[PDB]
RNA sequence: GCCCUGAAAAUGGAUGGCGCUCAAGCGUGUUACCUAUACUCUACCGUCAGGGUUGAUAUGAUGCCCUGACGAGUAGGCAGG
């Protein structure tokens, strides 16, 4: 009642819960999904070897 | 050309000094040699630039790592401590 819901309005007046800029805050699932892994190419070695 | 005369100033006095006369002087030529915080190569510190790497089960993605170049400073500006 007091800070509102989805279905509910808040108490206060005019007032709405804010909302988020990103859907989930887990950046690595979103990377392991298949749409982003079927459109990367393979990565590298994470640690270069020094050739000169 | 060199040397000499012309050429007289006040504390004692300065090719830097000693000293030097087929010079250790003057003109010229040929080599060797000495040494700057400059140049070449290497290491380390920092700065700037271009890149690699999120995959969980081990910790900093402002992380870790690869490559190249650069570094004087009053007045003054900015940044990290
Ligand atoms: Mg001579
Ligand atoms: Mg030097
Ligand atoms: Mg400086």
């Amino acid at each position: 009642q007091v800070w509102g819901s989805e279905t509910v309005a808040s108490s206060k007046v005019g007032y709405t819960l804010p909302s988020h800029i990103i859907s989930t805050s887990d950046v690595t699932r979103i990377i392991n999904s298949s749409e982003i892994q079927s459109a990367i190419r393979p990565a590298g070695q994470a640690t270069q070897k020094r050739t000169h």
